[PDB]
C-alpha cells in the first residue's frame, strides 16, 4: 500500500515506448481521480476522471502552462466504478499518450508539451487507495 498524493519520479523524463502501470481501488463515494504529468510547475498531461459533474461521470484531460489550463478534452466513456479495483496503463507514443483502463483502450492525448524529456514527475491523487505505481520499457 502507498500514500496518496503520490509522486512517482520518471528519471530522465518520458520517452516513447515507456509504459506506466497504476493499480488501485476507487474509494466508495469517490468524487475525483487525477494523474498529473509534470514538467516543473507545468502539467503536461492532466487526466481527471470526475465521478459527479452535474450528475454525469466524465473524464477531463488538459494541460496547464504557466498556471493556465488550456482547452479541455472530454471523454464520456467512463470505466471507473466506486469501490472497485482498476488498472490504468499510460503508454507513451511519439505523438500521444495512450490510456487503457482494465486492459481496454480509453483515449489518446496529443502531446502539447513537446519536450518529453522534461516531463519527469508523475503525481497521483484523488479518491483512491493506491496499490502499485511503476513503469517499464516495452
Ligand atoms: O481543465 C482541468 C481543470 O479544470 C478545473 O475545473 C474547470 C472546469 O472543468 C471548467 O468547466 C470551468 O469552466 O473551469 C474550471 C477551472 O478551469 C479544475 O478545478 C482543475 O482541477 C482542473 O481539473
Amino acid at each position: 500500500p502507498l500514500i496518496v498524493p503520490y509522486n512517482l519520479p520518471l528519471p530522465g523524463g518520458v520517452v516513447p515506448r515507456m509504459l506506466i502501470t497504476i493499480l488501485g481501488t476507487v474509494k466508495p463515494n469517490a468524487n475525483r481521480i487525477a494523474l498529473d504529468f509534470q514538467r516543473g510547475n507545468d502539467v503536461a498531461f492532466h487526466f481527471n476522471p470526475r465521478f459527479n459533474e452535474n450528475n454525469r461521470r466524465v473524464i477531463v484531460c488538459n494541460t496547464k502552462l504557466d498556471n493556465n489550463w488550456g482547452r479541455e478534452e472530454r471523454q464520456s466513456v467512463f470505466p471507473f466504478e466506486s469501490g472497485k479495483p482498476f488498472k490504468i496503463q499510460v503508454l507513451v507514443e511519439p505523438d500521444h499518450f495512450k490510456v487503457a483502463v482494465n486492459d481496454a483502450h480509453l483515449l489518446q492525448y496529443n502531446h502539447r508539451v513537446k519536450k518529453l524529456n522534461e516531463i519527469s514527475k508523475l503525481g497521483i491523487s484523488g479518491d483512491i487507495d493506491l496499490t502499485s505505481a511503476s513503469y517499464t520499457m516495452i
